[PDB]
């Protein structure tokens, strides 16, 4: 993780205040407005400044603000500079400096909501912000809350990339990438979140769009970035390697493979036979984009013996790409047995390699890395696999096995377990299924349903959630922590236990708009079953207190005592206690919610939730309530209409600890949109 601070620049939006507020919650950044900065040190307001003093001077003592903050606050902050900053040259020169040192320079590019002055305002500048950054990201607009889950963590991912925090980790397992394949995706935009459904990452084919100028590419990164989540593999494919760009326009070639790496794309493709420089200067322009270097050999002739193919990889290696990619054709179902011995003797790499045509359909099913697969909603010249074909070649080829899952616990009947993973197996056309056992000894269920030749894994609910952890052989920090397991899954020499209960709270909390780390407080309120999982959620997230308010004391002081000291657990004994809790922003209700809130329990929450309208972290203050009913309890009524809290419904938690119980079972990213509705549904 980077200590240097990020200077965001860019068009003032009535919202990119917040923008850089919540990236700073993100990164444990100070926020400094730089025109709050400005005015504060001037003692004026910026409008009557400029109208007694003159454009001139304004940018001057704009500029001084700029140096002054450029080397003071050089570490830990996000400089928000005013959107104007870019109009004198001093400052201009100031921002590139910045970046050629080595920091963050980030233009947030805003829609504006898309009065010609704004328009005409950006037509001046534009330019000036593209040779003042180093950095890129559409900070789009969304109409649904899917829209803005989808860009927060695309905007998470993107940040933990340019910063160099964390780079996109390669898949290990088998894994797949859907290729868009669209002229323009806005053409399938609606499609793009089913399009996606058993992808690992989206292969974006930039040579196949009917525009290919840098405003159009970005564009369409912003369109996938509103509906995914995923990782972009960034492609320019030439037609020398059986795409569309030419092979002889080498200037644009790079200026596009450089356009993906200030997008902070994940994978940016190399084609082994382009110009040596071109692969040179990408690749030590990378910065933490990761580089697939491929190689395809379109007239098919070619065997997987060949010299050719020793010596492409090869030089995948020498230029350390992080992925090889060798695709062939096949002539014979040969061709696949062939290149299976070749991926067995070329490992120093990860490899993606299969063969092209009907032949080949073995190897493209076989392959470990990144599999090819389209959708009958996108052209597929290539002929690849959609997921549902993949999985149902697999299993019959024996590469699935029909497997076994099972919620378990006593009552069972009304559990939504089933309706969540079937729909999920049903989508993936993966060859598994999902039942329900009632039952009160765990000794019953490890004989009929743990010790059989089908078992796939276990959901475990009330009341067995400690007692099935002595068929754990591994088990999670969190399960381990919190003291529970509710998923079981067979693992090499035994079983693996993990708690997923904690992880349906924090996703929820972030699939609301809470950055995934942040520096406020959290509240739990209660004891109920998911009291210990709120609390480890909490603190997973950073929060620095985590403030407890129950009825009973002595049921919060055994609390404190069976969690590590580091976690900070307060009891707020007294409503004055209450009214003095800082900077509690996170609340996860725990307390029954079939009667009413009374007492000191009341009197505490109502001063938490009233001081939680002014702190500037960047999003709003927010409530989970863990109750599956009713679906609107007493404290999300109070939270949402007193004191406009951002109030979550307990069955926001239980899918998405579903969610993450899918992916231990299956290794599968859960089609969510399906899942969500199938527990919903009555
Ligand atoms: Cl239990
Ligand atoms: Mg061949």
């Amino acid at each position: 993780s980077s200590d240097k601070s990020i200077i965001v620049i860019g068009m003032r939006g009535t919202g990119k205040s917040t923008l850089s507020e919540w990236l700073a919650s993100f990164l444990g950044f100070k926020m400094l407005d730089m025109d709050k900065y400005l005015e504060e040190k001037l003692g004026t307001g910026i409008k009557s400044l400029i109208k007694a003093k003159g454009w001139e001077y304004f940018r001057q003592e704009e500029a001084i603000v700029a140096k002054e903050c450029f080397t003071k606050f050089s570490k830990g902050y996000v400089l928000s500079t005013g959107g104007g900053i870019v109009e004198g040259e001093d400052a201009r020169q100031q921002l590139k400096s910045y970046a050629d040192n080595g920091g963050i320079v980030l233009h947030l590019h805003r829609d504006l909501d898309e009065s010609s002055e704004v328009q005409e305002v950006w037509l001046r500048r534009e330019k000036w912000y593209h040779e003042c950054s180093n950095y890129h990201f559409y900070s789009s607009h969304c109409s649904t809350e899917d829209e803005f889950n989808h860009l927060r963590r695309s905007f998470v991912n993107y940040i933990k990339l340019i910063t160099g925090a964390e780079r996109p980790v390669v898949p290990v397992g088998r894994s797949a990438a859907v290729v868009l394949t669209s002229p323009d995706l806005n053409e399938v935009v609606r499609d793009l979140e089913s399009i996606t459904i058993g992808a690992d990452a989206v292969e974006l084919r930039v040579d196949l769009f009917k525009d290919t100028s840098a405003e159009f590419v970005a564009a369409q990164i912003a369109v996938i970035r509103k509906h995914a989540d995923l990782p972009i593999i960034y492609t320019v494919r030439t037609m020398s390697q059986g795409g569309k760009f030419p092979d002889e326009n080498v200037d644009e070639l790079k200026s596009l493979l450089l356009l993906g790496i200030r997008l902070g794309v994940a994978y940016v493709d190399l084609q082994l036979t382009a110009p040596n420089e071109l692969i040179e200067e990408i690749s030590s322009k990378k910065g933490f984009t990761r580089v697939i270097g491929t190689y395809q050999d379109i007239n098919g002739e070619l065997k997987w013996n060949n010299v050719e193919w020793k010596n492409k990889y090869n030089q995948g290696v020498s230029m350390n790409a992080d992925i090889v990619r060798l695709v062939g054709k096949a002539n014979s179902i040969q061709d696949n047995l062939d290149l299976e011995n070749f991926k067995k003797q070329n490992t120093l790499k990860p490899l993606i390699a299969f063969n092209l045509g009907s032949q080949g359909k073995l190897s493209q099913v076989l392959n470990g890395t990144f599999t090819p697969i389209s959708h009958k909603l996108l052209p597929n010249d290539e002929g690849f696999l959609t997921i549902g074909e993949l999985n149902q070649t697999y299993f019959d080829i024996g590469g699935f096995t029909a497997k076994k899952f099972w919620v378990i616990g006593s009552p069972i009947e009304h559990s939504r377990s089933p309706n969540l993973h079937n729909a999920g197996y049903k989508a993936l056309n993966l060859p598994y299924q999902f039942g329900r056992f009632e039952a009160t000894d765990v000794d019953v269920v490890y004989d009929n349903l743990i010790n059989k030749p089908d078992f796939g894994g276990l959901a475990i609910t009330m009341p067995l959630k400690l007692d099935i952890m002595k068929f754990a052989t591994k088990l999670s920090d969190a399960a381990e922590t919190i003291g529970a397991v509710n998923t079981l899954i067979p693992i090499e020499g035994g079983y693996f236990g993990d708690n997923t209960d904690w992880v349906g709270i924090s996703n929820s909390f972030i699939r609301a708009g809470v950055p995934p780390k942040l520096s406020s407080n959290g509240l739990v309120v209660g004891t109920g079953g998911t009291s210990r999982a709120a609390i480890y959620a909490l603190h997973q997230m950073g929060c620095a207190k985590i403030y407890l308010v129950n009825r009973t004391a002595a049921k919060l002081e055994e609390l404190v005592k069976s969690f590590p000291k580091d976690y900070n657990l307060e009891i707020v004994e007294t409503e004055q206690q209450a009214d003095k809790a800082s900077k509690v922003l996170l609340v996860v209700s725990c307390i029954p919610a079939d009667k009413p809130l009374d007492g000191e329990v009341l009197k505490k929450i109502e001063r938490i939730l009233s001081n939680g309208s002014e702190q500037s972290a960047g999003f709003k203050p927010t409530l989970l309530e863990a109750s599956y009913k009713p679906r609107v309890t007493p404290i999300m009524k109070l939270a949402e209409e007193q004191y406009k809290w951002k109030v979550i419904p307990g069955v926001e938690m239980l899918v998405n600890q579903g969610d993450r119980q899918f992916k231990l079972h299956t290794g599968f990213i859960a089609p969510y949109e399906i899942i969500h509705r199938a527990l919903l549904e009555e």
